């Protein structure tokens, strides 16, 4: 039986997950809408080798020691993308054969930094995920490509400063996770004008200096958007704390409660 099919209305679903696969098995049943290849022997994997199965809407290469990812033309109707938990180090670029994409998740990797015009080409991305990552810096305008953004994470990085406009635009945006990394300040008008429902700052060597102040009058209007990240809590049971947002400046205080030592307006 190899993998194992299943029918869910339309879905053709293919579950090949813990199988030291070295490679795609065979038989694949052509017209296969969601395939799961989920930790596995891959190292190397080419999206051009998929281009058979036209209706593949969701692939997990979820854990399968890849650390090269080739991309090539076809897969015009590829939702969903996972590439959690691999080696890969160099973040591949996808906008030109995943033009349907929605949900990219690359996070726990070997990524260091970010393409030029990276998320080019896919302008319908809902999701990113870079979590586990290092990167110290981000590639400007890099979601100027991905308009109607929801959730973005670049939590537990290695951030030391983020663009001032990294958030421009997103007007979907209800979904960002910053927290574990080395930001100490966040640019005057980075959150720009729209509502965050969720937002994750914990974490941070937050330099509260003056200029973390518009960072301050931020976390104080919207003291209940700002959470903490618990293991496998859900937020069913999660509760707001804008006083985890602390300064590294020795002392454990709540940037947000930080007076601002008579600083110019
Ligand atoms: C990111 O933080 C880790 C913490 O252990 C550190 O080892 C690493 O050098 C930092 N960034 C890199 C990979 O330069
Ligand atoms: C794949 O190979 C590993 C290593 O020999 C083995 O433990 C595993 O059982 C094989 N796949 C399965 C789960 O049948
Ligand atoms: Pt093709
Ligand atoms: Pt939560």
């Amino acid at each position: 039986p190899i993998c194992e099919v299943s029918k869910v209305a339309s879905h053709l679903e293919v579950n090949c997950d813990k199988r030291n696969l070295t490679a795609l098995p065979p038989d694949l049943p052509k017209d296969t809408t969601i395939l799961h290849l989920s930790e596995n022997l891959l190292y190397t994997f080419s999206l051009a080798t998929l281009m058979p199965y036209t209706r593949l809407t969701q692939l997990n290469l979820d854990r399968c020691e890849l650390t090269k990812l080739q991309v090539d033309g076809t897969l015009p109707v590829l939702g969903t993308l996972d590439l959690s938990h691999n080696q890969l180090q160099s973040l591949p670029l996808l906008g030109q054969t995943l033009p349907a994409l929605t949900v990219l998740d690359v996070s726990f990797n070997r990524l260091t930094s970010l393409p030029l015009g990276a998320l080019r080409g896919l302008g319908e991305l809902q999701e990113l995920y870079l979590k586990g990552n290092e990167l110290k810096t981000l590639p400007p305008g890099l979601l100027t490509p991905t308009p109607k953004l929801e959730k973005l994470s670049l939590a537990n990085n290695n951030l030391t400063e983020l663009p001032a406009g990294l958030l421009n635009g997103l007007e979907n945006l209800d979904t960002l996770l910053l927290q574990e990394n080395s930001l100490y300040t966040i640019p005057k008008g980075f959150f720009g004008s729209h509502l965050l429902p969720f937002a994750f700052l914990h974490g941070n060597p937050w330099l509260c200096n003056c200029e973390i102040l518009y960072f301050r009058r931020w976390l104080q209007d919207n003291a209940e958007n700002v959470y903490v990240w618990k293991q496998g809590v859900d937020v069913k049971a999660m509760t707001s704390n804008v006083a985890s947002v602390q300064c590294d400046n020795s002392d454990k205080f709540p940037v947000y409660k930080y007076p601002g030592k008579g600083c110019p307006t």
